């Protein structure tokens, strides 16, 4: 019964051709939903009440979009998410963090704009963990944004939204200076021929899972279900091609800001990604990513590798990562794992960003320190155990994969522990 | 002798790539296609497109299969329709630039237990009034195909047998009803309604994938441009499932409110045109054409060993095209389902022939109409010439290019054994 | 039949993996398909009897090479004539006679930079002598096969020049030697004492790898089955070294003492011949094929077009051969290159083409002696037929078999083009 | 490119132009081929084992000092000839030669001692001169046992018996000579510790030229399940009388390592041949060359996919270090054994990175040498108080004698593989250091 469930006849097929052969509606999917929800915040979904809904259907990000809206508005904002987000704090063991991302209004005629400066130091006041900053054309775009974040907004992720020819054509450079992309369809559609945007957004996910950088897909993944309560076929054929060509994250916009059901639709993006995860090639893809990734010497990544391909060969429940910025879980998540990427990490912020990579879970260890680093280290692993098995991930008997490093502070993993729960 | 500029359009630098993930990495939006469109577009018939004029209309825009629902309107009703779309094929018989046939499918209301007494009634009507293809509904197992096929009395049997899989039953039972139908058709609407909304994407792979793997037509349909029956342009998702449509192997793609009763149906099939054509270029044959083949059971059928002989030799050489004669369409079939990239002209003097061979991928029929020539050597010159002729006046073939040939050795279906390499002069 | 399929190594041929391949490799399956690597016999004093080369000709030899380091042209021209009365000596039958290529091995430049003066009289004696084949001893760059050539003169235009590597210069300048030669001999003798012995394996493996990619032949040559001069049986090194060469993919192995001087020329001729036809079945054509035509470039030459969809529609319907009509050997050659398991029998009016294509693995040849047809598509059938019948005398066909057949549109060498699916009759 | 441009900056173009690197990065076996290199030479440690059969050419403890210096790592002991008398002289006179150089523990060279059986002959099971030679062996502490004409895992099963309760620890290889043995391979395999392709009378008993299939067969099903394999018989024959070898006989050599064998071996060569030193070194030059032109990219890929799934921590790290090892190009994977299992594990998956086997056990060193790429170190020290700290003064022997013997340099990457707790059965770490 193990092997029928998650598509495992599918994963296990010698030819793509095979594993469309064996895809089987009845095999139900087992794992954590990988592919975070990123929801924006408006009307719709503005009330503490209806945030803790959207938590609980499964939104992981909350975006705020600055093209409408008072700073005012956005405080009272962003104020109602982490109300909602702490109303669960009760719990350490089931908590779910929510980061808080800004939408930049743009350029519109003009470089960085204005508005957009002010704006940004809004976002470093309040605390914002992502900037999704609009209409990026080059990586001087990126730095500017970066620049106006000031030394108070280092830690702040910076995800470039292409929403044009020229931020197509300049992709690279853009890429290699941004945290992340965002594939803005809505605007993209409008500047070239709206059928070549799905050249784009999959070329798009390919550089960025090439490159193991988070990469989003947005706008219109489920647009009827702004007056609809059921989205329509291409709609969820949508959501799946795009979990389906590598995306880490998936957006609605006035699906959840101004429409009739918001919690409906993150819960309809859930149950999608969910099917779409277990449909994963893990034959090809994971030995095309292998192949693909360059050699290295730095330690944290030769232990992401060896985890992995270590997870693969004893069907690992999951890799419960130590990281303090978030990076060795990142690593993790850039290998595509079937296995549940636990990230026990101290950093609230680190916390919130990691949803950013795709079947990255963060637990924020609130539990009081040990006085002897090895035993403080031990501690973080049995608390990622507990959470996991809380949360339904681990079972007694289940095989984990533990990535650990020599000596605390970031940088320093070098260590993969085979273990055995209970 | 082609030049770097002929390597930089239609994705071809992504389709030499070594790896899926380099594929992707190489699709390029400023890579124009420059194939002709190769998916099926079947439009439905509705109060929308029903006039002659806007027939043509549909027909300029890339229509290839009319669809009549019969779930909906009178047996004159249906019968208007289809003298109105054969009276705007016909409008073009004078230019054969422009002349392109057009199928016509009959679309059954469903059944109760197995064939209801309408559907019985809908088929014979169909026979009488010469369809090609049949889409019936709500097939469930294997005695439900051969039920419709008894009822296509016995003047029907040319006519094709696309099952619509859309209950949880239907697709359980997929494997023992695709051998006994011509293709099948992922009926999205009600499959959506019977099976959990998320588990759709799903089966319309498997049953594509499935398809591919039997070499039988497969058409993906509902809701692919929904947004367009009020709206003139489709939302970002809409445009993403057609081409993911045409990406997963679909032979066909469908509009059914979008041209029945919508207010943009000439714009919803230019879109479904514009993105298939996109997507073909898209397609990833290196690894494409060596699962085919590898997944594809020895054969010692003759027409089957010479299409993949004919496929390959044209992928060596980038053939523009691929001259098949054919009386039934499986010669042309048969070379389809290895999807080559380049076109499949399929020359017949069946006209039931020409319009059935829209169902599969890439074949561009060509009716014949000549008088027999008495040596049949120089029959098969002659049709094999008309190909090329076409092929130059439609934009396929220049002098210089090199073209596959596909022929018998004998006249009468069921010989293909030849593959020629032609220079056009 | 199951039988069928548990002969020639056919469970390890399908094998998904290489690992899985070796693993399923059965002492027990017999190889079934004829000795596709040719034999090269160097003819001295112990094969020199004109009923000694009949006993080698029924062995298996197919080239017999004259080295021109030891004897006079006096010795050299009675070889010649003794290989062409045994030869000759089974022209009775011509749809069972095997033609013999005659190659002429040269002595080399020693201290000198190139052409040495006796390889120029040695050259021009094998024009004189109607050689096939040359083997240039110590081939350094591309200038010195030009100045062989040069030597060969206007008349010599048809000798094939196979240069010999034997030292560093030659296998660090093997692209440029590569690009300029018919093929290339691995002489290991010279190699091995040029070259660390442990290094000997490095440039063997590289330069038939190379060849293969080139579509060039490649031969093995030196100490193969040494012991066999005084001993009638081989080492185990011995053996494994003859499969291991034909593994690597040489189109031919050569026997140099074994045969000139030895005790046991005969049996070290079945021994050779013996070894290669195990080997051959051992080959996995899975990877190879999908190898070989990955790595061959996009063509617009028909022959190269038609050879790929020729050995891709043999694959498909395991056809027992591929029978093809050849003036210069040219066709046989591209099928050849992606290394077909179906028997490539190719059928000449040259004698010369016939006795040179033993240096292409698989290649058959038949030299056709009857006078042209007035029609000449019956002259081309007439040939056809006689490929079937030869075939089917030496074993290759039986009635039930599928065969493909590669002709041209026109008389003439270079308009190769049609590939035909045959079933025996 | 760019899948190796950063390392090759750091690293160097000269790097990269070593043992068969850019014939290893290879898209294709054709391309492999087409990049392989005379000039490119090899850098790694002979990883393929020298098996060498000990006669009146190689008994003196002087020439038998040549021959572990020459590069023998187990010493064959025919018992087709010969008395008790003679073989126990040989045993002595080979472990005399090997403790000439144990003054220095971080380079001292362990051999192996390997009995081969006379055989059954006309009989169906094991012989009473076999029971008798068994014996012997138990008492004089060799290590493995060569047992010829197995043609059944009841074979197999007759000569653990032999062995008593004593010789519980000596490795069974079973020889594998005949159609029987070939046909009833899988049954012998899985109660055998190993396999040897005794070519010489496999030659006889089958056609000779169906031998390379057997040999390739076999090969191939021992890769499979990770268990050690010798390709034996005439290697070198030619040899016995010359200086240098044939062109057949360098080329065999590298075959046999090319298709897997974890051992090659020398017969008459070195038994009574006029070249024994010179045999041995020839085998140490070839297979040098033939392992930097092993294939890794399908070879690793294939092992992988082939390999089973397990819940076994030591299965699961060593799968995880290999993969690691590959991905930094790591000069050596360190790992502490009590058995040698754990580095047996490793060399399964075929790492290009040598293993280095820290083990406190003299028997499991010495074994070890069947298991390609496994480079045995024998620690003598006294145990420390904390097991913590004891671990760590062997992986720190292990970087240690590493460096000293040039398989290490300062900047290199090396992959240490240890357990959670004392005592065989427990490896589940696998650790990333950089050498100081
Ligand atoms: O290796 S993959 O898992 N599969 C990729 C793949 C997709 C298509 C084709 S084909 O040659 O067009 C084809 C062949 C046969 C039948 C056909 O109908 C089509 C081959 C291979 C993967 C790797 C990535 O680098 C990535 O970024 C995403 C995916 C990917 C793509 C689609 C999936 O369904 C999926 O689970 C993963
Ligand atoms: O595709 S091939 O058939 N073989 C290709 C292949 C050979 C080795 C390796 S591996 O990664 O080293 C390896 C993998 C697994 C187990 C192992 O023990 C070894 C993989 C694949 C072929 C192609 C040519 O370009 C050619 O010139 C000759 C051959 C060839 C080589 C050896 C044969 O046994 C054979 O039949 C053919
Ligand atoms: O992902 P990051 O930022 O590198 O953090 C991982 C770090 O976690 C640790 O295992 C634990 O260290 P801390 O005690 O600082 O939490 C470090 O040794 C390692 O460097
Ligand atoms: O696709 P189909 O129905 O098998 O038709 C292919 C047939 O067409 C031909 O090429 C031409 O034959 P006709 O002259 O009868 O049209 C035949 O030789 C071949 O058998
Ligand atoms: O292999 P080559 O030398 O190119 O010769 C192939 C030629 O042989 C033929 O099949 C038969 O021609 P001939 O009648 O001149 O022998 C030609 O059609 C073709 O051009
Ligand atoms: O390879 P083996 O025989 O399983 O031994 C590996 C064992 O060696 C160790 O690394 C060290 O243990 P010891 O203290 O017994 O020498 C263990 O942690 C591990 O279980
Ligand atoms: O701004 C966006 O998200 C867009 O344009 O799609
Ligand atoms: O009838 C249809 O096409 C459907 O239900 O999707
Ligand atoms: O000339 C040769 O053939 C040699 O030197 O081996
Ligand atoms: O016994 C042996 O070693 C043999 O037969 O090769
Ligand atoms: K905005
Ligand atoms: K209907
Ligand atoms: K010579
Ligand atoms: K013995
Ligand atoms: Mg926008
Ligand atoms: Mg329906
Ligand atoms: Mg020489
Ligand atoms: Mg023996």
């Amino acid at each position: 019964a193990f092997f029928q469930q998650q598509q495992l006849p599918a994963a296990m097929a010698d030819t793509f051709l095979e594993h469309l052969c064996l895809l089987d509606i009845d095999s139900e999917p087992v794992a954590a939903r990988s592919t975070s929800i990123i929801a924006t915040i408006g009307p719709a979904s503005r009330s503490v009440e209806r945030l803790k809904e959207m938590i609980k259907a499964g939104m992981n990000i909350a975006r705020l979009n600055f093209s409408h809206g008072s700073h005012e508005y956005h405080a009272e904002s962003i104020a109602n998410v982490r109300e909602a987000v702490e109303s669960f704090a009760g719990s350490p063991l089931s908590y779910r963090p929510v980061a808080i991302a800004l939408d930049t209004k743009g350029p519109g005629s003009g470089g960085l704009s204005e508005q957009d400066v002010r704006d940004l130091r809004f976002g470093v006041e309040h605390g914002v963990d992502i900037v999704f900053a609009s209409f990026v054309r080059k990586a001087s775009d990126v730095a500017a944004v970066r620049a106006a974040l000031g030394p108070e907004g280092h830690g702040i992720k910076i995800i470039s939204k292409i929403e044009n020819h020229e931020g197509v054509k300049r992709f690279d450079e853009i890429l290699e200076v941004s945290d992340g992309i965002m594939v803005a369809r809505g605007d993209l559609g409008i500047e070239i021929p709206a059928e070549k945007v799905f050249l784009a957004q999959k070329m798009m996910i390919g550089r960025c899972n090439l490159a193991g950088k988070p990469v989003v897909c947005a706008t219109q993944m489920l647009e009827s279900m702004i007056t609809k309560p059921r989205p329509t076929r291409a709609e969820t054929s949508d959501v799946a091609n795009a979990v389906l060509d590598g995306a880490d994250c998936i957006m609605l916009s006035g699906e959840t800001a101004k429409g009739n059901f918001p919690v409906e639709a993150v819960k309809m993006q859930h149950a999608i990604a969910r099917e779409a995860e277990a449909a994963v090639y893990h034959r090809q893809l994971f030995e095309e990513l292998r192949r693909a990734a360059p050699l290295s010497r730095d330690p944290t990544e030769v232990t992401a590798i060896g985890a992995v391909e270590a997870a693969f060969k004893c069907c690992a429940a999951a890799i419960i990562v130590l990281t303090t910025t978030g990076r060795s879980a990142q690593l993790l998540s850039r290998y595509r794992p079937r296995a549940a990427v636990i990230a026990v990490t101290r950093s609230a912020q680190a916390a919130r960003q990691v949803h950013l990579c795709r079947g990255v879970f963060p637990l924020l260890y609130r539990e009081p320190p040990e006085a002897i680093w090895a035993d403080d280290v031990d501690r973080r692993v049995q608390f990622g155990i507990e959470s996991g098995k809380l949360r339904g991930f681990l079972r007694v008997g289940d095989l984990v994969i533990v990535v650990t490093g020599w000596r605390p502070g970031s940088g320093y993993t070098n260590i993969m522990r085979v273990l055995s729960i209970s």
